[PDB]
């Protein structure tokens, strides 16, 4: 079987939320998660006297410091009889001996399980920060839930009494609802994304056309973050002084294809923000005796005999997306 | 007898379907196509205990897989009479060369080939998204029928009840239509390609040309279709969570011109949609003599002696346009 | 007398009807013009069985394939007594050489010769795409008639019915009047070529400047090939997803110059339609002798003796400016 | 033990007021503060006939000179139990490295370190520019207070029978109310900074949002100076020949936020102001050894014993941020 070093991939495709937030990654060397050995915040400095005295600074953790990682671990088998997809600059010539096809097929397995894993991932962090709170759930896993312990006063409800869908579309300036939606945001907002159907109802208001920017961006690198995703990211421009972004991901259930995000829905936040990507443990007996338990990803290829004489791979892993201060971003649950 | 590296075309033109939906490609190592060899698509990364065994993701295909595919093999003169196009000066004294003129007229002759092998990939294409069937038919060709797995809820007939036409083109609103025949899709849906007049009268509704926004930088990199495919697609503007293509394609029959969509039909559809381009084996005695028995295009220069004593040259392949989720689709019949 | 390889102008300049519509050119090797030799289209296919053979592909779809080109050959008198443009610090006393002077005239006389082939052929365009019918008569020239084959429902003009001049200038909205006229043009349209004075009344109505995007720089790239003639073609913008440019060029008779178009004119067409560029032979001695008997351009300098005793420069052409689909413009005469 | 020469840092995240006011720095070898030492300003020039000798110029600067800066001293330990943070593409080899690990530590205390002194060299900016009194507190410090000789009038707080809360929102022009305050500034203003919490009152003004030019783009270098701190300040606009900036950033107390201007306040000055950065003794006894008794800050690692058994690194130094025309900014208190 190949041997760990079949791990040239060295992709950064990571969507939107992964790369704009949760930036900084702290992977663990235990079972679990604990919040005590993140660095967390800076204190004030606290004048003190001269060299008379001095007092040692200790950064704790507040109250929770234990959760559970997301340990995933999906299989796939490495058959070789399934037809290879035409990639360009393939000569069938060189590819229909086995030492070729069965070396391809493994990458290729590597490929889509780092792909899912990844949006899983993804998942996971949209779950995380469009309402404070998640869970995780799953066959033969037993249910674990997540509070990041977000403020109520952070996700409005447009729905109650006063939405955007129900006045002129020629006369009413969204831009006092922005202010008043941004201003429970614990530092100023840039970043302000929208959902595919969520944008239209905010776009229809004259108002915002002539002022809203359309110039190429003259924010940040973010355009360059955002090229690169040219499928599903779109940037729009400049609202006077924050960036406006419009995303329609897709994830793949069981048979369907769903957004992450709930339809009618926005958010406003920074582009600076802390979002932790912590890690746990790879559990396995490989991984601990080669000193790679503090790891985010693990592959494995190995060949099983006997009752499943077949050879399989695997990409184990143990998100735990978290966020250091939930109350920097606004839901928006518009109607 | 030229060589069998004359296939330097490089021409990505494919038009609108080979390109939106079955951008994924598979040519084939047998005669038939097997459908259950595909990979297929990827579920999220279901979370299991690691002290469980995992389940294997397997490519579980459907009840039938035994596909025939539609063998295809134009063939050409290559008689030095046609004349040829001035490319900008390209020195016109080597015009007169024959050995020059028949090596220039073989790429225009290709080109040729391959455009005349482009449309039948879509005319299947537009059948198996507009109907979920196809048949295979021609002369000295046994009639083959292709059932993809379609079911009633996406084939609407507007004509059944209450139809668009015999409204008040003033008052009446079709989002609620549209929001029910997107219902029964099986995923996100965001392109509605019409018709080149079964768009004039959706338009026609006054609340539509409201709503629609024909700005341009509109939703996503698709308006490259437009830049690319400037002579049969336009792109009317966005509609929401679904964008306006209006795709006015032709293909021509032995003398005659006629247009790949009937005249009043839309598709709910959506852009990651994947669509498979499963290609059969290059049945030719001297195709499998190099080892090109499993390839998309197949071209052979050759001459014939005897009773034809002229030379010609062929492009054989096999397409067989198949879709992995035939019902991530609705057809909707409008009157 | 000066070699026949001075012919340095590579200088083209072709007027928005030779560079948008009539890029592709097709030089004969007859006399006449024979459409029938043009490619022109292509079947789709035939579904044949892998065993049989298929039938030969020919190259049919045209019928009358018989034309008289429009030659073309005027001359000037090189005398070295004429005034010149002096160039800014690079003709101290070279001027005063009689050779070199001479030379600088012949390239000059060259410059003003191409012009005097541009207009007629521009004209030849504008006769093509405004009616489909062109008249080719002058004195020392037979008169003789080329039809390109448009149908008369493609040359509507606006008198019959409600003209735009009888009409509100304030609220309503010429889009559906432009999408009326545009269904009867086989295939998608882009570009509505204006007369300033014809564009004036539409350029009036409150909706047009309320969606004409007039920013520019658009995703349109027509206007990198506009620029180039900025003297006569400005570029109006998008209107949604077709482009709006105004074109005023006049081209000079005798003393005169005359306007291209007539004044209450417009026209419907894609950037992307195929344009003949087909010249005829130059009947010539001197150019069968040295066999430039198929070619666009051909200079002659040579000196007169008795009579009238001088040098003189012909260059000689054959344009018969040609349309593949005639029926793909539409001609609307505005009032 | 690290080496003395190990202060790697060269960040320069100063927060829009030690980087627009306070520029110039003037450390201190003596314990006090003596104001009377600073340049100042300088005479005209005292015209003098060119055989007479002139008098020397001598300028001494300031009168009230006994001041007292605090002695912030910050420790860290170093206890090698923190999951360091992963570096983006490092390997996991060196991680087992103890040595390796011990620096990255070192390497983050310093950043926590530095982080912690400039928010008391930007909560002393704040208390100087919002009032021109400033006391220093804190456990063992004997709290010691800072006049920095303001005026009266220059404190104007809206609290009359008109305020910018309870007046019309549509017709009060504040253009007026703004240069009444910015009359008794000393000078021509510049910097109309607001609290976002009073900035959104501001805004609702329409007489603001017409004349308000927020084009992208502040003056061409105060958002080149600006955009380091994408999380605390914003840029508005241009409100004619003054600029508009939204400071927001927070100081955080031992276990909480707070904001360092009152909600409802604005305050006034220019960018070319100049604000003393005046330092003190750094009163170490390695430091006197090394010759580093002035200096603005002065790292420190040591490894105790017994009782505190631990490794510490500490950095200590002593702001009293001054300025030299505290009348020239005038902090209004809005209602």
């Amino acid at each position: 079987a190949q041997l760990l070093a079949a791990n040239e991939q060295k992709f950064k495709f990571d969507p939107l939320f992964l790369r704009l937030f949760f930036r900084e990654s702290y992977p663990f060397t235990t079972e679990k998660v604990y919040l005590s050995q993140i660095p967390g915040l800076v204190n004030m400095a606290l004048y003190v006297s001269p060299i008379v005295s001095g007092e040692v600074i200790r950064s704790r953790g507040g109250s929770t410091s234990e959760f559970t990682p997301g340990y995933v671990k999906p299989k796939h088998e490495v058959n070789p009889q399934m037809t290879l997809r035409r990639l360009p600059d393939e000569d069938p010539q060189n590819l229909a001996d086995p030492a070729y096809r069965r070396r391809r097929i493994i990458m290729q397995n590597m490929r889509d399980e780092e792909l899912a894993i990844a949006q899983v991932e993804e998942m996971q962090a949209v779950s995380a920060v469009l309402k404070g709170k998640y869970t995780m759930t799953g066959e033969a896993f037993d249910p674990v839930e997540v509070d990041m312990g977000r403020s109520e006063e952070n996700n409005i409800t447009q729905s109650g009494g006063t939405e955007w869908s129900k006045r002129d579309k020629s006369t009413y300036d969204p831009t006092d609802d922005i202010e008043a939606y941004a201003l429970n945001a614990s530092g100023v907002v840039n970043i302000i994304v929208f959902d595919p159907k969520g944008w239209a109802l905010f776009r229809s208001f004259k108002a915002v056309k002539e002022k809203l920017d359309t110039r190429r961006g003259s924010n940040s690198e973010l355009e360059t973050a955002v090229k690169d995703l040219g499928k599903a990211v779109s940037y729009k421009g400049m609202y006077g002084d924050v960036a406006i972004v419009v995303y329609s991901g897709q994830y793949v259930e069981n048979g369907v294809k769903k957004n992450f995000l709930p339809d009618n829905t926005m958010v406003l936040g920074n582009t600076q923000a802390r979002g932790l990507r912590t890690y746990g443990c790879i559990q396995d007996a490989d991984a601990q005796r080669e000193g790679i338990n503090a790891s985010a990803r693990y592959p494995k290829n190995w060949v099983t005999t006997g009752d499943p004489a077949r050879e399989f791979t695997m990409i184990q892993s143990a998100p735990l997306m978290l966020l250091a201060d939930p109350d920097e971003f606004v839901s928006v649950q518009l109607a």
